């Protein structure tokens, strides 16, 4: 598992909110989040699925 599942979430400056999916190692699943749009890091996913395949 990439160092990057282990970094907190990043909302951004841009203003939409899109959820997005992010892997919190405490609970040890991957849990929504607020993303506005830009300026992503990459413990960022569009699914469960493939948040859980890279981080899982």
């Amino acid at each position: 598992r990439p160092d990057f599942c282990l970094e907190p979430p990043y909302t951004g400056p841009c203003k939409a909110r899109i959820i997005r999916y992010f892997y919190n190692a405490k609970a040890g699943l991957c849990q929504t989040f607020v993303y506005g749009g830009c300026r992503a890091k990459r413990n960022n996913f569009k699914s469960a699925e493939d948040c859980m395949r890279t981080c899982g």
